[PDB]
């Protein structure tokens, strides 16, 4: 199947806005372009969505559940806090790849826990924006 | 630079030996072949080593430290237990990508802790043997 | 008084959609019908609402607070995570019955904690969709 | 099948004896009468027993195991402490409904843990003596 | 009022039997005699009972609740484990003095917790058999 | 600069509605008026906003980040639960003053933890609605 | 000395009654016969007793203390909960061998703690009913 | 009433002495002057005292208890360690405002606990020396 | 020997000063008189001292160590916090009886821990000022 | 099948060398002789190996996995620390009996945890060198 | 620079007074003499002070801060309890060597924590009074 | 006796190799020379060994046990992880001095725990390479 859903959670629309010492440079719009391009090279179609609203994220997850489509999810802070997002993700029959740009293990202790990792197929963290592209390649070869 | 070190720790020589319901099929020799091939496609040279001996792993890490070469490390059970391996890895100036074949977050609680993740560049788990190939691609694009 | 509010939180609109091995069969629309029918047999009027949005749930709780109406609440994942929902529920002067379809004590440890149970009148879990009907009957006899 | 066992543990024979500010009013004998009456309205026969002796409770549970009869159990303080009672209850093939009169989540932290909840079909707490009658109705509709 | 109940729990009938290096010398019968004598000097009547059966202890506590009589309780190992005994003791309207012969704080960590201390009037530990006599004197002056 | 953002989170629109024994009397509209008046006396302009929606709060925080404006934040229950709100607040270059009306240390243990306090400039709790006015005065003198 | 006491606690009278997928097949009466036979082959006399009553178990332990006889004890659920049984067992001058049929380390975490193991001579778990026979052989060779 | 007691604990006499990168600049004598001036503008009299001696602090607290005078307390390290200071502060009938210059939540975990916060009226941290002046203003408006 | 040292720690000089709902009525001077009188009836001499200064308490303990005199100690808040006081008390060769007026187990969890209880002969709590007199009687009979 | 592997880990070669108050008397060579003799009486062949090297232990475990041979394992300190040894042992299809000479529950708390017990068939501790012989007898009867 | 401050905390004046089985023999005066002599051999001047008063210790630390002089500190029980002493020690610009006579890791668990170790240059424990002399030698060679 | 064993564990052969900002400058060979020289000045002979292999370290410890020779041990990462090394060290009859170059209390929390400290004579940390020389001097004076 061509279709892969890339879903970004709270604050992910802020990439590139604060000082390019940090998660700066690549904007969310640029990230979408990079993803779409890589997906086309791989023979996939990426549908990339971002929201600061948990309810909106839940709706996108429900739609992927109903369509049996794979999901690459960076849930932002909700990674660490939301059982509701886990409940929705546990419905997915297709692969779920959890992605984080930063190395969530190199910061505060509360970031080393994810409600999603135990139900995800796999997890990529700390490899920057390329982590999304690597997830796409996993899905293309599976 | 061409050279990337792939270092596999205890029990990783056992891939493919127990019932192909599990981490079965791909042998360690096959894994080496897959890695070497992908590395050549990427314009890298992969040097793949496996040992059940922590001391041997430490020596390989020291050599990568001295040569300023990147390391893709799957330390096996020592991931969860060895401060000595962390101490050696903290010396590396080039990237360190932690890889696990299985999703270490979907099993016992003790597997969700890694001495290596806080000092690694990033971490890939649960994406099977392709996780090594994805790490290689990260290193090629950086 | 006739009026009882039944409020369902995130993911509760998904009942009946995934494989009828699981929380499958009864849809949310069917649940509403069952509740309305039981409420009429008991001489009550049930107002049944579901949302994936915490803000919407909070508004429904506020309205029940202002009207001094009882609430039967299945907050879904927010049961385990939301202090805001607890704060809103602590305002209710009429009874609050917490309901869960599944036995929240027979799963992961994080599901055995509820922010709501300490401020609820009582709690029913694991009795399936009938738990809502039993809550209704409690309220009718009180 | 007609037969449902209602089993009450330590101190449950004390209902109604201390000041009717508290769990006062309804005596254990009255509780038995209420249960028997509700059971007959539902087309069941309730066999209601109470003991302060764990060994006696265990024998009643064994008998329900051997007869494949459902059990409504309020184990009193043993809810929070007895692995032996859990071991005996895990043998039951018919439903086990855990009931508590008080809201065990609104008191000391040690009362929020039950050895029985993980192996019970479901749990009703905080709905007073009506919780037993609601358990009976669950069993009648299943 | 004259009457004070002294209630001893499991293993307390073993005083004086194992090597008089330890809680040896004074037998339970001797303890009863010492208590009765001190009580008469104080103008009280002590009713001293011992059982290895929690159910029997519960019955004695119930009787003290119903008679509004003070209780001096050394619950033995049940001090550290029984919520049922606490539930029964919380019914007592007259004073409850918890007594232990040994210093329960000078041994294993699990002995430093008592289900009874938070609901007792007070607690005497480590003063040997005289702790019972001191409890009696407290009750005589109050 | 004149402009200070006062942002109130879930349930803060409920001030003054439940029995004036409690956080009763001052309504949210009154709070806004008090804040605006104090801000004008101090030579500032306060922009006061309240929402029960985390996504809306995040947008207001983003806008303050982009405008480099100070924020006085009472995040309500999200204080204790939301990593996403912390992530957004960590972007602010201007001061962040955390305010709570109640003394969050005098209630349940879960209220003594704040995701925001470690990244805030400072914190005021328990001084009632005047805490907002005191935060304003801090910002005016800095 | 010939005499060894085998003492079985709550629920041990249930062996062989529930579906022979589980601890099924060997009944408690059969277990007694196997033990007696092995004891005679070893030149010992086994006295095998079972009770669901902690008080009865305590009396049997007291008798072994007074007679200076070894004890093979499978305390069932009381293994994990009873300080009183530990107190009684600490009196034994002869060896105490703790036995469990099941591997108590391969189940819930609460089963991995025993009040008895620290005061037992040794412990055998997970070797089925043969664990009793192996304990007997230990005692015969010592 | 005019009189407010400002009490500073151990090390607070060190303000301004170590390198003005840190809590440098304002000396304790300067702090006293700032406080006195602000108090006079508010129509109060501030009595400002500092000691490194817990016993001296206790005496000042006792005097405020006896005089029914409000206290603004920065107990320094004793904030985190002293139950005796809490015991003395619990006697105060007038308001107690806890103040810290630094943000105690932005440092080591042990600094996020205060024995005083649960019994204080409120708490101000991280707003520098102005926190004292803001406490004064709270007391003037109440 | 006649001499017994009664040592009272921080805040104990405050008895009787705050509202006689609480630890009110008996002043410290009255307590001294009661103790002296009881000691004379018992054929002892009580030397009663109180200080809010840990250093002063330590000196009194040292003197009791050097003189091999028994100590009845109510260390106030230092009970829960001071290792130094424990170190000094561990030197005492004569009995050490820990006394608290209030039931330290019926309040906050931090009050249920004492650095002194493990090294004391015994402990009396919750029996009011009579606890001192009962300690005196223990020492007279030993 | 005849063949049983007895594998001893670090420090087990030290038996009998330090003062025969302790694990003294029986040397490792003597242990091997005792095991071989018992195995022959049982109709088995025991292959007994000891190493201080985790890598060597892993190789012996791998060989038992490949040959489908039972293992009696005393991993010494690695019992408490090595996930790698657990990973290797989880491959074994034949029984795994964990043995310890000492009672690991009667010492430091860290010795009461074993990475091996949850995946072993059973566990024998505290029965001295006879524990190996008893394991052999288990395997002979199964 | 010649000058080194040796500061001893509570109870350190008790060295040599209790039975020379223990920290007996060397008195505090002897310790001072040994230190002074070693310091002169090393070309230093040691200023040795001891107090049971935390306030006095704080003053000595302040003076060392102001003079930029090194400190060898054995804070006695305050090692384990005092944040105030840590706050004062964090001001020191010259080296801080923490010394304990006893091995603080070989006793109760609470002694294995030090508020001082994280801010000290280094730590010497368990080497008796020579630990002070070794600290002096460290300072002489640096 | 002349002979002292200095044993260095994993990674200690790396001293001086990574950037002389850090544990840089002194190489392991230089460390050996410094130790040998100091030992000769003290009238001792130091035998200095380093290995990355736990098995090799264990053999060196065994040899020191058999020869009754003192050991100065810096076990590197195994300090924090190895029970096997502790088991071997507990055999030593001569002194064991634990040394670390860095201050293990000033880094991650896992470094503040040592399996060796409770069985060592004493411990020196944070005093750099001179810590070894100071250990040597301790042993020379004892
Ligand atoms: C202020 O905007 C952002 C955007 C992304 C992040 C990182 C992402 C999060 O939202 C974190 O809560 C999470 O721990 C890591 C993260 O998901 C990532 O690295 O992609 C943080 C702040
Ligand atoms: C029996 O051989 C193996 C080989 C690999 C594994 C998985 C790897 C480990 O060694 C585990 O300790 C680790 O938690 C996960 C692992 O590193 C992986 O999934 O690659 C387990 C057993
Ligand atoms: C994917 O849709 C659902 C719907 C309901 C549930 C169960 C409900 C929840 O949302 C859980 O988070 C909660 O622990 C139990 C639950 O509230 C219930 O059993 O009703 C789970 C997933
Ligand atoms: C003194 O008699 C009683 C009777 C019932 C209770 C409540 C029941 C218990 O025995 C408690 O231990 C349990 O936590 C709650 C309880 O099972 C109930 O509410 O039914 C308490 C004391
Ligand atoms: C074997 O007989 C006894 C008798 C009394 C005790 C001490 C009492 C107990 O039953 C302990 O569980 C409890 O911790 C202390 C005790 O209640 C006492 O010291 O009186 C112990 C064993
Ligand atoms: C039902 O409406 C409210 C409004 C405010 C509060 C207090 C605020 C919260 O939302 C709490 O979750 C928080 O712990 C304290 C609070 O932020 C405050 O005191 O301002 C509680 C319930
Ligand atoms: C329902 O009857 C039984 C009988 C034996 C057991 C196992 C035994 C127990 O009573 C458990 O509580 C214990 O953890 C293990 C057990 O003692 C054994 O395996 O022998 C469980 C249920
Ligand atoms: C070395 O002098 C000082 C002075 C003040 C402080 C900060 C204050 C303390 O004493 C800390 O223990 C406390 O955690 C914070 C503090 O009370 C404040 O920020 O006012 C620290 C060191
Ligand atoms: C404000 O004066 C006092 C006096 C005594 C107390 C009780 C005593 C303390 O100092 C407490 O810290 C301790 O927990 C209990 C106490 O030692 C007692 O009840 O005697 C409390 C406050
Ligand atoms: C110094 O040589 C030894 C040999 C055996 C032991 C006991 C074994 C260990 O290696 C311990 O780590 C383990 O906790 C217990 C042990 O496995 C046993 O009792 O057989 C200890 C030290
Ligand atoms: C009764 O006099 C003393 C003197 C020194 C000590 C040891 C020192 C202490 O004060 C302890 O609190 C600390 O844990 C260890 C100690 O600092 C040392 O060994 O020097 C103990 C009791
Ligand atoms: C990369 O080489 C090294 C060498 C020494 C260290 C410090 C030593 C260790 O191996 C640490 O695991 C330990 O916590 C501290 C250490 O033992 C020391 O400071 O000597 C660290 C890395």
């Amino acid at each position: 199947e061509l279709i892969v859903n890339v879903i970004n959670g709270p604050n992910l629309g802020r990439l590139g806005r604060r000082e390019p010492a940090v998660y700066g440079g690549t904007t969310h719009d640029e990230l979408v372009a990079l993803i779409e391009r890589e997906a086309a090279e791989l023979g996939l179609k990426a549908v990339v969505r971002q929201s600061d609203s948990e309810a909106q994220l839940l709706d996108w997850i429900h739609q992927a559940a109903d369509a049996a489509e794979p999901v690459i999810l960076n849930a932002g802070g909700l990674t660490h806090t939301s059982v509701a997002l886990r409940d929705a993700c546990a419905e997915l029959s297709a692969p779920l790849i959890e992605v984080h740009i930063s190395n969530v293990h190199a910061r505060e202790e509360f970031r080393r826990h994810s409600y999603l990792s135990p139900i995800a197929t796999g997890v990529i963290v700390g490899l920057g924006i390329q982590g999304y592209l690597l997830a796409l390649r996993y899905l293309a070869e599976h």
